[PDB]
């Protein structure tokens, strides 16, 4: 569909599905493609983005719909899923569902994601992106953002035994980066924690993209 876009379509090194962050558009990930030229990148956008009505009721329901798309695009596994912040949380729930239905998910990439249901700026994020929150783009994005943040707050991530890479930016006061983001290592026995530099909101902007892509490449090459 119009919400699934595939980058590096002739790549033969494997595939990676990336779920949109809380703003709802997978466009930040497009700049990864030249930096991950051996990876088929399937980037997923929110199909309910423009719809004040007909939002997904739960993060689980969103994930279930995205799984469908993934299976249609890559009918055979093993699967590698991930996303930046909110998208990483959705990717986890996708991995949880796929593995419960017999699929192999060899990698799950949480790019500086947090678990708001455990450890809980809408307009200010756009201002920081250079968009007018009150422009036509602006209002839709803030609306999308607050809903996805509500989906995340109501969702608790389940125990998941597969391999999970959590890429973490610097943690205020250098405290434990896993608890600071609301995750419980008892639920993620095969968690691997990897550093990525810069600020949570800046990870895909022009300056940062090469370092963020480096951290993703390293996470996938276990």
């Amino acid at each position: 569909s119009a919400y699934v876009h595939t980058l590096n379509p002739e790549a033969t090194g494997g595939a990676l599905v990336l779920v949109h962050p809380g703003e709802g558009l997978a466009l930040p990930y497009h700049g990864l493609a030249p930096l991950l030229p051996d990876v088929r990148l399937h980037v997923l956008s929110d199909p309910r983005f423009g719809q004040s009505d007909n939002r997904f009721a739960t993060l689980a329901e969103m994930a279930t719909r995205y799984v469908e798309w993934v299976r249609t695009t890559e009918p055979e596994g093993p699967y590698r899923l991930g996303g930046w912040s909110f998208g990483g949380v959705v990717a986890l729930e996708m991995a949880s569902q796929m593995t419960a239905h017999g699929d192999e998910v060899s990698d799950l990439l949480l790019v500086d994601s947090h678990n708001l249901n455990a450890a809980p700026g809408v307009r200010q994020r756009l201002v920081e992106l250079g968009v007018d929150p009150d422009s036509p783009e602006g209002v839709d994005v803030v609306e999308e953002l607050l809903h996805n943040g509500a989906l995340a707050a109501q969702y608790a991530p389940p125990a998941y035994r597969g391999r999970v890479s959590l890429l973490v930016t610097p943690t205020d006061g250098d405290r434990d980066a896993v608890r600071a983001r609301g995750w419980d290592r008892a639920l993620l026995p095969d968690l691997v924690v990897e550093p990525v530099p810069g600020a949570h909101e800046r990870l895909f902007d022009e300056e940062h993209l090469s370092d963020t892509a480096d951290a993703i490449r390293r996470a996938l090459g276990g």
